[PDB]
């Protein structure tokens, strides 16, 4: 599923992401823009052999099990494939755990380099 900008904002808000760990909805929509271009089916392999999965590109190195990342953990206790569903519930639940892990949204390198400190409210501008 390729979400619309305000469609995804509304889905994140309904799953309790807005203001979560103090990160406004625009921060989450911006992160998803640059991680997945709003595509729930996005996957990208990392140089170390782990893979990032879904709307928020959650890494198999720590958070989901894809069965092919040696030495990884599954701290969200989910198959990585469940992070590719059109329903974003699993991705939100796991992102809440990631963003609580200590470094906030800096866990998302694309958030740090492309959203952090910018006018993230623009990402939810015009959304109902
Ligand atoms: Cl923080
Ligand atoms: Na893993």
């Amino acid at each position: 599923k390729v979400f619309g900008r305000c469609e995804l904002a509304a889905a994140m808000k309904r799953h309790g992401l807005d203001n979560y760990r103090g990160y406004s909805l625009g921060n989450w929509v911006c992160a998803a823009k640059f991680e997945s271009n709003f595509n729930t089916q996005a996957t990208n392999r990392n140089t170390d052999g782990s893979t990032d999965y879904g709307i928020l590109q959650i890494n198999s190195r720590w958070w989901c099990n894809d069965g092919r990342t040696p030495g990884s953990r599954n701290l969200c206790n989910i198959p990585c494939s469940a992070l590719l569903s059109s329903d974003i519930t699993a991705s939100v639940n796991c992102a809440k755990k990631i963003v609580s892990d200590g470094n906030g949204m800096n866990a998302w390198v694309a958030w740090r380099n492309r959203c952090k400190g910018t006018d993230v409210q623009a990402w939810i501008r015009g959304c109902r």
